[PDB]
């Protein structure tokens, strides 16, 4: 069952993300290869859905931050990876990654104009009501 796959994933939860997050950490893994296990994070979120990321979705989130912070020649296509899995992951508490959200997202708009730009007003539209609510605080 794609369901009693799922439970298999359900049982390493954030830890198989975090043993992939040690491995994009060590300066030996290749950087394409990096790329390609973010791509298998981005599959692993879609898999999970928005329900069953839950909490682990956001420590997953701050080790995907961590990828962001290497991004060099891999970024471009990596951001709209990123995009991808926030995508197959549930908005959930959008507001509450708030600016932290936006700061990762401030970055990535240097490094592509047309990228964050899209990234931003999907996120605006999927807040929607919950939008804004901390709008005020990331002035």
């Amino acid at each position: 069952s794609p369901e009693l796959m799922a439970d298999y994933l359900q049982p390493k939860l954030l830890g198989i993300l975090a043993f992939f997050n040690m491995q994009l950490l060590s300066s030996s893994v290749g950087i394409e290869d990096k790329k390609m296990a973010l791509n298998s994070l981005m599959s692993l979120m879609k898999l999970m859905g928005p329900k069953h990321v839950s909490s682990v979705r956001v420590k997953m989130m701050t080790t995907l931050r961590t990828g962001l912070r290497f991004k060099d020649d891999f970024p471009e296509l990596c951001c709209r990876a990123w995009d991808c899995f926030v995508r197959c992951l549930d908005h959930a508490c959008l507001g509450s990654l708030l600016s932290h959200v936006i700061v990762a997202l401030l970055p990535l708009i240097h490094i592509q104009p047309k990228e964050t730009a899209a990234i931003f007003h999907y996120l605006i539209i999927e807040n929607r009501d919950a939008v804004q609510d901390f709008l005020h605080e990331i002035y």
